[PDB]
């Protein structure tokens, strides 16, 4: 009867009735840490249930931390746009750039001739070549990069149910396995940089992890869940016809022509891009950051330096014959990249989330509210510390789906790092099972901005997604425990305290 | 002499990548002049304004050249750095921008503009003065671009119903033409000194005394506004004053009244969404003027002391737009079963926000904000000061003078944000070393750097009107040479009566030093 009416106006009944029901923390815990706990639980809900605006709420601790006392204003301001919002909008218009030029296309068709016209098959391999650019770039960077290509692929060969599942599962694959995907490798995504940041602050003695332990002892994790999360996709969606196919692909390739100059010069700067991303200070091998000042460089420095050239440098092939053919017309020329296309074409309401993310960290950390859940975090000694651990991970995992993997990790290490020495156990056995599992981020568009970029496109429901991120997270944590119970306790001879 | 013409259109071709080369080669002795840390800075901050200059790259570009220039040089790190880009000016002129767009989509800025030329009068004289006002005022809140582009319709319908002989009626017509094509986008120019918000100079003069001066906060919504607005009113009448006097000579009438009236019906009954966004609109203003006004406690004194600012402010009002509904609520609505169960639209939206806010200013402006932080850090405004020893005996108000006036011819080539940038370490430093408070030379270039009256690529506005075709180069460097004179004693006047009660500027001050 009335049920229709709530749900019609419950956007609204959520804005008016979330602060209600969440009003007792506030009087539960001490003032700093209540205050700051509803504003993260006001955020969370808020994200989870759409009731605002992703970027609207997003800006919520500007308004909320400096009215209850938490952060000043010029405090939670500035971390909105941190150096590594810095590096994930030069990946923006990186793939801006790939995709105005129709690179994607090309890849998408390459990809096609590669592989074949075969759903599972084409999945499988966005799953591997996703998975693969996010061990190099930032996981924001290869959706962005990744779900052009997807969509030209779905559009190439389907030129009514079965489509529709398909558009489902092979838009949603690529975000997932992007969040997959950074976890293997420490130069993969932020947070493995933001957790060998904090081992080195809490604990200078512990150095035995680096690229080459991370990479073996993750890899596998990649491999792993790689493959159950495209077996989950393959089950949810999908379960001389090929001949004509293939020749309809053929000669859409064809039609592509020859490969321009401006789709050389943005393949170059973004080879450029990647390379000098992960030498910029490999953990192995001291990379050309030694060259420089200690730690004031950083890959936000590289992707704003490579993005620079994609605004100046010609879209055409410069001849040295022009400046003596005085008949030669004297018009300018097309850079790769201007500015309109690029403020069209970049999501700016995905930085204001990480934006959000980050001061709600910071908020967390100022407020002493990370401290007072390591205090509470103390009975936890008598339960044995193998299913302490996976309950960790459990709720690290489950609560990383509604900020960001950024956001998450900065609250949960330093807690952790206390933990760890509190309990007389190993703090990797801690450290790693955080740092991988907040990367499970799956459940909510507003889980990861992979999940938002994917979103974005339309074809995605909020109850599919949920679905799928559910066993996907199920998973996740299973093979962890598994990781750090069979072959993480070696590899970083965590075992032994 | 045809070879010569030749290469000087094909070097003015490719003008914008010689510039981009050429410049770092030029600017290369600066850091062996200098100190290390000092050269390398003035190096930058050079290479940023005479690529903001020459438009060689993209301001937003060019504003992104610190996080890449200043880790590499070592003056600052890049986690020192980067947050700069969203100090609390910039979220505050985000609020601004947000609500700029939300009063746009609904069509009430045209339909203030309609009421006031209604009420104005439609005399030419009155119509000039009219046209002007309205652009000021809406310029206040709007960008100077949007309501130049906006205006330049309406000016150009009523201009062809009032005119729909010889020498004289002709010469008349179409100084009456430009007197009105003249008269919009310099006062957009005017009213855009106004408020904070209303142009991107005065949170650049923000951001930058957050990090020159942070102990000073006299500067606010409040205070800015009460220090601009009798300025700005004063230099509006006259430069109203001046272009009717060159054009406007200082039936008709009534077709010019009937072709507004059906502009304005056009529009239709006020909706509820227009009531929404003009209630929100005006709690905006008026908690952004109470929340601190100096001198009556504002009520930002009922929370911790230091924490509130207008950012908090603008991001909380602009937060409704995005959940308030557009239409009028009702309470039968739960009641009556068979009503359909649509989903309601909130004022404002996320896309078209998304799509109507420049992007562009937000990221010049934290470009402007870490430069300041760059050139305060690395030790060259220290440089600046201590090369600034002859001009240490000129007097205050002469040095106030031909600051102000540089500035104002200064802008009339570049944009006025990239010239209050290059100009206010210099100016802070002047102040520092004349033993004089830094507002009192602050301020003069903050406001005489939005003086661009003089060419059409001095603003967007005055390249606006200049798209119409009735307008001349002449014509414009006429009326904006005396724009500029009278602006400056204007400025002046307002820098040496007024604005030593409003910020204090008597005593040299404690955290200046
Ligand atoms: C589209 C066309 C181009 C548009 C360009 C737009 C920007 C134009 C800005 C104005 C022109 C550039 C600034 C002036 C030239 C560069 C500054 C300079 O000359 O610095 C080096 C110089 C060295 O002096 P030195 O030999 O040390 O003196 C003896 C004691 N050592 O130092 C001195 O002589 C000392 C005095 C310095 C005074 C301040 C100079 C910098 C002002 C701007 C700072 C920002
Ligand atoms: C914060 C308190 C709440 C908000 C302020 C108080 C309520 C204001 C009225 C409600 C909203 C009105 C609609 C929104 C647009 C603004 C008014 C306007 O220009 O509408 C035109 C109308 C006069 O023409 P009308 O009679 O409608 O013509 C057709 C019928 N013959 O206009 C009118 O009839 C109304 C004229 C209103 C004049 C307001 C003057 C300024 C009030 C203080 C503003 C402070 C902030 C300034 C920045
Ligand atoms: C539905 C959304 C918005 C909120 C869901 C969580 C709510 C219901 C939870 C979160 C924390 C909870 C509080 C935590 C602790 C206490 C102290 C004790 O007296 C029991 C009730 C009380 C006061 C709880 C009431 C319910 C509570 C406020
Ligand atoms: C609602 C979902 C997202 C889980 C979020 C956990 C929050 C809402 C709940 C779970 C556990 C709860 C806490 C459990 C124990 C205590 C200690 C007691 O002395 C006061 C209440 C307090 C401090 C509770 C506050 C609210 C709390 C932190
Ligand atoms: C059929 C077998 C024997 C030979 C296949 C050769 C061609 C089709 C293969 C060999 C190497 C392949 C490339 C290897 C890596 C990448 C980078 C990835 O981000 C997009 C696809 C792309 C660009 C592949 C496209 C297809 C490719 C060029
Ligand atoms: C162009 C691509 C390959 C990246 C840039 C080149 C990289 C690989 C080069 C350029 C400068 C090099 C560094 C220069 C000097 C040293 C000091 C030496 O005691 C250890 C290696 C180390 C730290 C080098 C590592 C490799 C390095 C960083
Ligand atoms: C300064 C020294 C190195 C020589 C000049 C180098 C640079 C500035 C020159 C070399 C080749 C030139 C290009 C050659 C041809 C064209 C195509 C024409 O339709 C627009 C200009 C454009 C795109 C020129 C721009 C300037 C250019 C890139
Ligand atoms: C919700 C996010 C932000 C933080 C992570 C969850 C936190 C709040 C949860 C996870 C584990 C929880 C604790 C688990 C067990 C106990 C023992 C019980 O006798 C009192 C509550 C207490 C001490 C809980 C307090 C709240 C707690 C620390
Ligand atoms: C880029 C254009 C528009 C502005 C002018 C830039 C060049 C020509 C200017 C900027 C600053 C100047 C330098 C400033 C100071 C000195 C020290 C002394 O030895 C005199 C020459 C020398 C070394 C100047 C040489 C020319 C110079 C490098
Ligand atoms: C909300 C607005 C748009 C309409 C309501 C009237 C305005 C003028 C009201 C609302 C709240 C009011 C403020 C509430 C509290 C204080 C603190 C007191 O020590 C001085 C007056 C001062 C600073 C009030 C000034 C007037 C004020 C700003
Ligand atoms: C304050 C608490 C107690 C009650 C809040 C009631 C709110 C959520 C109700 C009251 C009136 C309602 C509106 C009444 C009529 C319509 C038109 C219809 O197309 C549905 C949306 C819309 C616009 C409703 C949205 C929800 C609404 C604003
Ligand atoms: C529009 C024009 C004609 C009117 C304004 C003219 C300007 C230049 C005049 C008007 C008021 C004047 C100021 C009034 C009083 C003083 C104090 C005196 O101890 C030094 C000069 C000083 C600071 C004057 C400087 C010049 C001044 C600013
Ligand atoms: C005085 C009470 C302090 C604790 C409760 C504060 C509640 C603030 C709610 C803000 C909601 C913003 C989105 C509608
Ligand atoms: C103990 C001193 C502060 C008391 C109030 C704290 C909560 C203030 C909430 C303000 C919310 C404003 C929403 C626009
Ligand atoms: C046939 C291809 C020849 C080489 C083309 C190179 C284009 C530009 C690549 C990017 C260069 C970036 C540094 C200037
Ligand atoms: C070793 C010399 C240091 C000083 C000169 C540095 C020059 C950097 C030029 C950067 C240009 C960026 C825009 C093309
Ligand atoms: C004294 C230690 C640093 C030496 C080099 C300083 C200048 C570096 C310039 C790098 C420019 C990079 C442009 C992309
Ligand atoms: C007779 C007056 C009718 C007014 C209709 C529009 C009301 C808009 C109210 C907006 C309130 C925003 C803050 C809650
Ligand atoms: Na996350
Ligand atoms: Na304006």
């Amino acid at each position: 009867a009335a049920a229709k009416k709530v749900w019609s106006a419950r956007r609204l009944l959520v804005l008016l009735f979330t602060p209600l029901a969440l009003l007792p923390v506030v009087f539960a815990l001490p003032p700093k840490e209540g205050r700051c706990l509803f504003v993260i639980l006001l955020m969370a809900v808020y994200w989870c249930t759409e009731a605002l605006p992703l970027s609207v709420t997003a800006l919520l601790p500007i308004v909320l931390f400096p009215f209850m006392g938490i952060l000043p204003s010029n405090k939670v301001c500035p971390q909105y746009f941190l150096d590594t919002n810095f590096l994930f909008l030069s990946g923006l218009i990186m793939a801006s750039a790939i995709e105005e030029w129709n690179l994607h296309r090309r890849i998408a068709l390459k990809i096609l001739m590669l592989v074949g016209v075969q759903p599972a098959r084409l999945i499988l391999g966005m799953m591997v070549t996703t998975s693969f650019l996010s061990m190099w770039l930032s996981n924001t960077a290869s959706t962005a990069m990744m779900l052009p290509i997807a969509n030209a692929i779905l559009k190439s060969l389907f030129g009514d149910e079965y489509r529709r599942n398909i558009w489902k599962g092979f838009l949603i694959s690529i975000p997932y396995s992007a969040s997959i995907g950074g976890t293997a490798t420490l130069t993969g995504t932020a947070p493995n940089l933001i957790l060998l940041g904090q081992l080195k602050s809490f604990f200078p003695q512990c150095d035995v992890v680096n690229f080459g332990s991370w990479f073996i002892f993750a890899f596998p994790l990649m491999l792993l869940f790689l493959l159950a999360g495209w077996l989950w996709i393959s089950f949810l969606y999908g379960g001389n016809a090929e001949d004509r196919a293939r020749a309809v692909i053929r000669e859409e390739y064809q039609n592509l022509g020859p490969i321009k100059f401006a789709e050389q010069a943005v393949f170059i700067l973004f080879c450029m891009f990647a390379i000098l991303l992960f030498t910029r200070d490999p953990k192995f091998i001291p990379g050309w950051a030694s060259l420089f000042n200690p730690g004031f460089l950083s890959d936000a420095v590289t992707g704003v330096a490579i993005v620079t050239i994609l605004f100046f440098f010609p879209s055409q092939r410069p001849s040295l014959k022009w400046w003596f053919d005085f008949k030669a017309p004297n018009t300018e020329t097309e850079p790769l990249l201007t500015w309109k296309k690029a403020q069209e074409t970049v999501p700016w309401n995905i930085i204001l989330l990480l934006g959000g993310g980050f001061a709600m960290a910071k908020g967390c950390e100022e407020s002493g509210l990370s401290v007072w859940i390591g205090g509470q975090l103390h009975p936890l000694e008598n339960v044995p510390p193998a299913l302490a651990v996976l309950l960790i991970t459990v709720v690290i995992a489950f609560f990383t789906e509604f900020a960001s993997n950024t956001a998450t990790i900065i609250i949960f290490l330093p807690v952790l790092a206390e933990l760890a020495i509190r309990l007389r156990v190993h703090p990797l056995y801690l450290m790693i099972p955080g740092t991988v599992g907040c990367s499970f981020a799956f459940m909510l568009p507003v889980s990861t901005p992979p999940n938002s970029i994917a979103f974005a496109s339309g074809h995605l429901l909020v109850k599919d997604m949920v679905r799928t991120g559910l066993l996907m997270n199920l998973m996740g944590v299973l093979l962890l425990s598994l990781a750090m119970n069979t072959w993480a306790q070696t590899i970083f001879q965590l075992g032994t305290f």
